[PDB]
């Protein structure tokens, strides 16, 4: 399990939480291409079961 | 404009109007033909948005 470590230390008891967005700002987004996907499934309204609608 | 004048005299200030219905008698109507226009227009139900019906 320790082979998957990312942070160097565990959360302590009294640790203060910093807030990185202090002020309103317009974002700039960057990623490696692989990170985001779009999953899409078809909706079968062409099936025999729907005979009313075109 | 005077070509359209159908009356010899404009309305005075104090002038007696005369209502001609003193009784409930049932009408007898006469007109010169083409005095009543009947306007018609189709209802377009054949459109593809209506496809769920004949």
């Amino acid at each position: 399990q320790r082979a998957y470590a990312n942070v160097n230390t565990s959360l302590a008891d009294a640790m203060a939480v910093n807030i990185l967005n202090v002020k309103d700002a317009r974002t700039n987004v960057f990623w490696a291409d692989d990170a985001i996907r779009i999953v899409s499934q078809p909706i079968p309204a062409n099936h025999e079961l729907f005979a009313g609608m075109k």
